[PDB]
């Protein structure tokens, strides 16, 4: 039995086989490449927030609380990784440190646990709705993405033990997942009436970027698995990938969705 790599599939590579130099440092540079864009968005937002008519800066604020929170959660994450495995010049490898407190996962969940209300909260300070409420879709947002986040949490602490588990819950999350995409495909039609062509383009544009984002973290989660249960990705490789495409998806789904918001915004009050 291997003790120490039982939490998660990234311990598990590292007290097996361990990792490259290479996988070691790409993760570690991409990783801090995450919480560096979230400080730059952080000061872009806060200094923007004068271009755009008092009734949409809730907006700009929930971006720039977003990013703060992005920042400090991805910065944890970033030293985690780093701190968790040690060069071994007999193996020339990197391998997990029991010494440390090993690599974990909490920090990203915790992020979006607190993020995912907010980023679907901030589009209804830029559209307006039509005959929906905007009490029910907001209650809709919050209770779905919630449980999203807690249903993956549990799932991923059956990654290495019980992929049966892992899986199954997963879907689970997966079905709030569809319910979001359902809610807010309806909030972008109903915020297409009645604005400007230039703001309908916008809008269309957010929902392809939503759609596309939002489906990478599934994919991430799925990753080391994508190939078979010993496939090209059931290695460092999987390792590399998922975190690449997590960065990826926190970069568009928090920075890009929130600076493309502020545009739609400044379109608004053009008529
Ligand atoms: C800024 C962080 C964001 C927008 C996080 C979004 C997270 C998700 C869309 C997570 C989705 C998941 C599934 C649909 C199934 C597998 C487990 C999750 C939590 C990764
Ligand atoms: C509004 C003007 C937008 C300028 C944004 C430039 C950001 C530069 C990022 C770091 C280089
Ligand atoms: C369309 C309005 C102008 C777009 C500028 C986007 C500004 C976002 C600033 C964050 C990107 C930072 C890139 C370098 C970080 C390393
Ligand atoms: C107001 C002009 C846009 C400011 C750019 C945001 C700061 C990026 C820092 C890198
Ligand atoms: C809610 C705005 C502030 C979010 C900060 C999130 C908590 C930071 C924890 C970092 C170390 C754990
Ligand atoms: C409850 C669903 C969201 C998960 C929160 C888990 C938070 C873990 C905190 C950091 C772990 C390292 C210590
Ligand atoms: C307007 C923000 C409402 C949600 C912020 C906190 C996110 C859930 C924390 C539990
Ligand atoms: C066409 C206006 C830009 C829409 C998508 C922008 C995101 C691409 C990555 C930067
Ligand atoms: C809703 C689940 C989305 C998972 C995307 C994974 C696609 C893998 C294709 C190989
Ligand atoms: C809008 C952001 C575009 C990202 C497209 C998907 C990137 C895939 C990277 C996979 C690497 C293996
Ligand atoms: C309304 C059309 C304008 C869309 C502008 C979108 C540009 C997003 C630029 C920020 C991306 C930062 C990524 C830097 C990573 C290195």
């Amino acid at each position: 039995t291997q003790e120490l790599g039982n939490a998660n599939f990234e311990n598990f590579i590292g007290a097996t086989e361990g990792f490259s130099e290479i996988a070691y440092q790409f993760t570690s540079h991409i990783l801090t490449l995450g919480y560096a864009v979230m400080l730059a968005g952080l000061l872009y937002f806060i200094l923007t927030i004068k271009n755009v008519d008092k009734k949409f800066q809730m907006s700009n604020i929930l971006s720039a609380v977003v990013m703060v929170s992005a920042f400090l959660l991805l910065y944890a994450q970033a030293q985690n990784w780093t701190s968790s495995f040690t060069f071994n010049e007999e193996v020339g490898r990197y391998f997990l440190d029991p010494s440390g407190d090993l690599f974990n996962n909490g920090y990203r969940y915790l992020n979006w646990l607190i993020d995912v209300p907010m980023l679907l909260f901030q589009i209804l300070f830029v559209v307006s709705l039509t005959t929906s409420k905007f009490s029910s879709v907001r209650n809709q947002f919050w209770f779905s993405g919630a449980m999203m986040i807690i249903t993956g949490y549990i799932g991923q602490f059956y990654e290495v033990s019980n992929l049966t588990a892992f899986l199954v819950w997963g879907a689970i999350s997966s079905a709030f997942f569809f319910h979001i995409l359902w809610v807010m495909k309806k909030v972008i039609n109903e915020g297409k009436e009645g604005i400007s062509p230039a703001g309908q383009k916008i809008l269309s544009n957010i929902w392809i970027l939503f759609l596309i984002s939002w489906t990478l973290y599934p994919g991430a989660y799925l990753m080391p698995y994508l190939t078979g249960v010993d496939g090209f990705l059931y290695s460092e490789d999987g390792v590399m990938a998922r975190q690449l495409v997590y960065t990826i998806a926190d970069v568009s789904s928090k920075v890009i969705y929130g600076v493309l918001l502020g545009n739609l915004a400044i379109t608004l009050s053009k008529n």
